[PDB]
C-alpha cells in the first residue's frame, strides 16, 4: 500500500496536485530566507531568487554549506539540503 509516482509521459493533463516541495533554508548577508523548492530542483531556483533579492546577477551567486562549494546545477537531493540545512548565498566577482 503506497503507489507513489506520477506518469509525466503520454499526454500532459491538468495535475492540481503539485510535487512535494519544502522551504529551502538560504542564508542572506545577515538573515534567513525560505522558498518552496523540490529536492530534484537544481539550486538555480535559490540562485535566481537570491539574485533578485540582492539586486545582482544569478551568475554572481555561490551557495556555500559551511565550507563546501555548491553550484546552481547541483540539487539539494545529492547535497542533502533541507529546512534546517542552511546554505550561504555569497555574491562573488564571477569573471
Amino acid at each position: 500500500q503506497g503507489q507513489e509516482d506520477e506518469v509525466v509521459l503520454v499526454e500532459g493533463p491538468t495535475l492540481p496536485e503539485t510535487p512535494r516541495l519544502f522551504p529551502l533554508k538560504i542564508r542572506c548577508r545577515a538573515d534567513l530566507v525560505r522558498l518552496p523548492l523540490r529536492m530534484s530542483e537544481p539550486l538555480q531556483s535559490v540562485v535566481d531568487h537570491m539574485a533578485t533579492h540582492l539586486g545582482v546577477s544569478p551568475s554572481r551567486i555561490l551557495l556555500l554549506f559551511g565550507e563546501t562549494e555548491l553550484s546552481p546545477t547541483a540539487t539539494p537531493r545529492t547535497l542533502k539540503l533541507g529546512v534546517a540545512d542552511i546554505i550561504d548565498c555569497v555574491v562573488l566577482t564571477s569573471s
